[PDB]
């Protein structure tokens, strides 16, 4: 933070000569001085260029034509503003709130105007920065203790180590010292909650329109679970989303509770959709209550909202609707709702409290930028403080990680204030350009091409609501004014299926514009059968915009010259030179999309993911009897009639087929004939292999899973 | 990684030119030349220097002069020979295992000998350096994946933002790309046990003496967890430790056991003494089961070994005794048993397998150096792999941190092979000369002086043994050649306790010692009533070791002139001027002293601790209650008779009092005086408060705890 | 190969500096660069000039005068544009196929888009390369086979002879160790 901008030549020396001695004197301070050609430059400096942190100008020359274009960027950044004639305090100025220091050009005033700016920069710096961070620097500058641990002493061991030092000279001195202990006593304390650690929880919990905010640095896997183990008695029902995360598993597994599940809807395409509101209403839960062995009333309830692909509910429904005690919106996809009023309505945290009920959501904050493993739990409603802090601390890492912490609280210090708003306001805006750039060339090549999936016209800026009197979503009788698609979200078709859900003769499947982009180094954020998504992030800049927009050009083009794999793949050549060496790309897709064609895979996967096992026992039963050691393998083919050990978590499509105590049945024949299918139509191409976790494929071919003993 | 020592003026011109030459070529290459000014001058260069990395030298000059002593320090430094006339391949060079590359002096070679050297030093930093850190700066230097998150984008986004850029600044590009996942998938998978990390797990198996070897990053904490929820069925009775951790406590609360408790020895001192060998043997056992209300054999028991004061068990006799099948060493403070012999016959590991039993040590790598949080499961004997391993993966961080597993594999790496052998052997060698510093300015002063806590001559480099015929440890009839003092844990004795454990007039207590010291930034380790605790590491230098000897005196000189509490302890000043206005040091020890001398505190501590609260439930069955909220806060006064909510842990001595489901009756009254003692004798000085966790201070000054509702 | 063209100033500091920031971190990097005097010098260059092997231009003052023009001459060589406000994926472009890296004037960044570059140009060379040759260099750079023969041993042998030094003197150690 060194780089003043100077602008001007005056045309009298008794205001060129203190310039110039200013910016000797000020070089001599140790500031970089920059110079704007002209007053447009410096604008786009400042606004591309963060570490530009002062402005010295003529105040008569320039302040009717800069002060207020200034100010609407960064209001603290600071201006010299050197007199004239006619400079004085208009009654103009008076309303205005500017930080203004107004400084003379003379010679032999750099030193002490350089100490006052030097300190008044301080001052501003001191404002902008967290407390605890601010303290931690003081600390690594000043403190003194020696004859201490760690036994690293700030990195030193790694120095006298070529080996040490590889990961030392990396990370250096800096680094080393900020893993510190609660030896650093005046950083207050996080489990008291006391000092700089309040102050960041006040500020969150402010700024995220919390009652209460926890920073959790185990990821949202551990929120769950703090939430879970105080909500969840044993002995109770709860109601959960089918489809949940394996955490929520994990947690049924170590509590005696029974399961009612919210059942989602799903299209043919196999895009879940949302809970109907019937699924919230009295009548409703209550004939499950009747109809569930040994159910009661639900005790705990757990939303995804929204769904993966944008379906937001109308939470202000929800809230109104569920006659649930406690309410767990497991919101990690949604982290930024406070921050554009689009979502008004539609998220957990959305208007005041819900009287009678506590609402929580937890949000995996690493759709946002932050160190993976980053979670909050966000609490709208009251808990039992010593007991749920007493749950708290039982689950707390065995040594924090100081740096964590501060890039979960230096992370909003990023995104805070104008600057983080006009930011996401930037990136929404070249969504909708890309959008319609993907149309352009679409018009311009001859022949088959990429296409967007998305309403027929966008002439709004919103998040485009999905109505049932449209085709273009592919799911049936929706319902109207409850999901909305996020403009930020893009995802691309590939050639393969028609927009009704069934087969074209002609397709690529993604997997191999994957494999290709792979090369390349370019990752798909996610791939289906036939489609492709891209995330346009505060990242994704205009180099990088260019480098994937003329990769996908040149897919086509190396695609439609059908060069053999040997040129276009040459690592997959590597694994099979003899398998590979005749092989054009063309005929590779070919193959695959034969395979899926005559498989008639999406048939067979959706089907497979419409019944469900038969819960002969509870996955918290059959653990018990794994506790003591009774599970035996048995083969695939031998798995109808016997009670399943482990949770088949096949690929694809990514989500739970049968859980620990269910059993497939006549009833779910389907869920086993998918297996089958799998297994054998990913036997064919070395890279494309099967993949079913739970199933354990022996050497010789064949695959187990694991059962209960009789 | 540069430096280059070159070693000579050899009086001709044929020599000294291409030497010259050679010298120009390689300062042209990017290597700093270093010059010893002698044969001794370079032997410390290399002795303390990791960074120079080659030495050039004349081969007759210096070869029977300097060959075996460059390998006695490091056998893989580059040397480069330079012949004349009778240089050659003598016979008695030919049974010598040396890495030697033979080179002439010759000008223009530097071209062509700097290339191969380079590449000759790369081969050797790649044979020493670990294979997944190595891969993953080769990703650094090379990947191009753009489009991606994280979010922040190589730190991208920090460097736009002030606040964002004090973290980043500091940091910085590195430490910013070094936070990964998945994305990378040439770097294997750490739940698959496969790539680069299996071959990390192999390295730290072999190199721990284990079976198996699990890397956790969540500390001892939750490698407890993990071990016990495989280990300790519901319905069970484990033995345990009464000295046990609190995480132990967080599983009996979430596990339906039974404990049985192993009851470990005490002195007047307050010191732990070792669980008698009558607590293994099966007639013991046997016996408490029977005593014991609904207890059942054993399944699991848990022993912390060696104890904090260095008492380490004969564990060829427990595992020959214990007639338990699940034996886990809690050995968090032994991680180097492996690598002295000294400790044979004396840890978890040693030997080979126990027949019939499964042996586990828990360690808390953060006694070595490494990251806090860092912690081993080293397995001695089979678990269920796939039940074993489901529960590992159900306990697994939401994102893990890809520094923290780097961190702990660079921490074998500094300590690897000689050079961390030779390091923690000089560790030793200074222990046992500061212990003989002490008694020398114990000797040279008149009047008062710390002792040191050990035998009367220690003429022998071993853990000394602690004898029943020997009064010096104060134990009282302490079994024979069972426990040992680790040299380089230093205890030191302030005034105040005499060597019976009966009190003097004239004290100190430590309290005060640690206050000055404080002031000064230095640490003590760990403090009791009237003793303090240093630890010789290999951070510790000349420098640390003079400051600290110093400031010891210092104090002495300090508090013998009498300072103003004022002029020695500003800061404690400051808190209170009026209070402290005229307080002189030894007054301020006088008035605590005398308060614990008056209060006969250690009788009190001592007795409180020898007896058991009574156990109406279990911990586990007080949380059921706790898991309906069923709880209210009672005053301290009125907690006999009522069962306690939660554990009372006060400080001191920093060990647990009440369970929750325990009881205060007439049997244990002396439990409850201490408590009302402790709230008295610590409300006299500000700065000196009562700190009892457990109990809540109101604001107006009087003590609750929860317990069970009626 | 080392000759970058850059082609201007814009009248504004905040490009005019990133350029200077950045020519200075190229000649860091041991690029040459050179100025055409104008437009037209620059084409003859290239078409004469098989060692320029970057140009390095404004995108909206130039891209529309030149990506076609240089296309027509070499549609390998690697072009940097920088961006403005209007700078920005126009459907016109979507289907021309070029080879392009869009990149921003900005102070510091020279290092890290050098190396990009550095690479980017390294799997041109070795895309226009053929196989056999690039593997000899590869060779001539890295083995260390000794106590080998040919008995001259890299030519070796005639640099301790004036007769033999004459033909290898001419020639050299890459045509002998070939």
């Amino acid at each position: 933070m060194n780089v003043i901008a100077i602008l001007n030549h005056m045309g009298v020396y008794f205001k060129e000569e203190p310039i110039r001695e200013l910016h000797r004197a000020l070089e001599r301070l140790n500031f970089q001085i920059v110079y704007p050609n002209d007053r447009d430059d410096l604008l786009k400096l400042i606004e591309n260029n963060a570490r530009l942190c002062g402005v010295i100008f003529d105040w008569d020359k320039y302040n009717l034509e800069l002060c207020e274009e200034i100010s609407k960027m960064n209001e603290n950044l600071p201006l010299y503003a050197f007199a004239n004639t006619y400079s004085t305090l208009d009654v103009s100025l008076n309303d205005l709130r500017l930080q203004i220091s107004f400084f003379e050009y003379a010679l032999g005033a750099a030193e002490d105007i350089a100490n006052k700016i030097k300190q008044t920069t301080d001052e501003y710096i001191n404002t902008i920065l967290p407390p605890l961070t601010k303290a931690l620097f003081k600390y690594v500058r000043e403190g003194k203790y020696t004859f201490c641990t760690p036994g690293h002493m700030g990195g030193t061991a790694f120095q006298k180590s070529p080996v040490g030092s590889l990961f030392y000279d990396f990370f250096g001195p800096n680094t080393m010292k900020s893993d510190i202990s609660i030896s650093v006593s005046e950083l207050g304390s996080l489990l008291d909650h006391s000092g700089p650690h309040k102050e960041a929880e006040q500020y969150i919990a402010r700024v995220f329109n919390a009652d209460r905010s926890y920073m959790v640095t185990n990821g949202t896997s551990t929120a769950n679970k703090i939430v879970g183990m105080y909500s969840a008695p044993a002995g109770s029902t709860i109601l959960i989303d089918r489809n949940c995360h394996k955490s929520l598993t994990h947690l049924m597994m170590m509590s005696d509770v029974t399961p009612i599940y919210f059942r989602p809807t799903r299209n043919a395409y196999g895009i879940l959709g949302g809970i109907p509101q019937s699924e919230f209403q009295h009548a409703t839960i209550a004939k499950r209550v009747k109809e569930t062995p040994n159910a009661t009333w639900p005790v705990h309830a757990v939303i995804t909202n929204s769904t993966y692909d944008g379906l937001l509910y109308n939470t202000d429904f929800i809230k109104k609707t569920l006659d649930v005690k406690s309410i767990h919106f497991d919101s990690a996809w949604v982290p930024y709702t406070n921050f554009s009023p689009i979502y008004e309505g539609k998220c957990g945290m959305s208007g005041g409290r819900v009287e009678g009920k506590v609402i929580y959501e937890t949000q995996s904050t690493h759709l946002l930028a932050a160190f993976s493993q980053a979670s909050m739990i966000h609490v709208k409603g009251d808990v039992n403080e010593e007991t749920f802090n007493e749950a708290y601390m039982m689950h707390t890492t065995t040594s924090p990680h100081y740096g964590i912490v501060a890039s979960t609280e230096t992370a909003a210090a990023m995104m805070k204030g104008n600057a983080g708003k006009r930011l996401i306001n930037g990136s929404i805006e070249r969504a909708i350009k890309f959008r319609k750039e993907i149309k352009r060339l679409r018009t311009e090549s001859d022949g088959w091409f990429f296409d967007v999936w998305q309403p027929d016209h966008i002439d709004t800026t919103e998040c485009w609501p999905l109505r049932s009197d449209s085709t273009w979503h592919g799911f049936k009788n929706i319902d109207n004014e409850h999901m909305y698609l996020d403009p930020i979200k893009v995802t691309l078709l590939t050639p393969g299926m028609e927009k009704d859900g069934t087969m074209s003769d002609f397709g690529i499947p993604a997997s191999i514009v994957a494999k290709y982009l792979d090369e390349h180094g370019i990752v798909v954020e996610k791939t289906g059968p036939y489609n492709l998504l891209f995330l346009f992030s505060i990242g994704i800049d205009k180099t990088k915009a260019l480098s994937l927009l003329r990769a996908l050009t040149d897919f086509k083009r190396a695609f439609d010259l059908n060069l053999r794999v040997k040129n276009m793949l040459p690592s997959l050549y590597r694994e099979d030179p003899e398998f590979y060496e005749n092989m054009r790309i063309q005929e590779l897709a070919q193959n695959i999309h034969k395979l899926i064609v005559h498989h008639n895979l999406p048939d067979l996967m959706y089907r497979a993911f419409e019944v469900l096992p038969t819960m002969v026992m509870t996955p918290y039963a059959a653990f018990q009897k794994e506790l003591h050691g009774m599970t035996e393998e048995v083969y695939l083919d031998e798995m109808v009639g016997r009670i399943n050990a482990n949770m088949i978590l096949p690929y694809p499509p990514g989500v739970p087929l049968v859980m620990p105590g269910e059993m497939i049945t006549e009833e779910s024949r389907p869920v086993l004939e998918f297996l089958q299918m799998l297994c054998e139509i990913g036997a064919h191409y070395p890279g494309f292999e099967t993949d079913i976790h739970g199933a354990y494929r022996q050497a010789d071919g064949r695959y187990t899973v694991k059962v209960l003993k009789e």
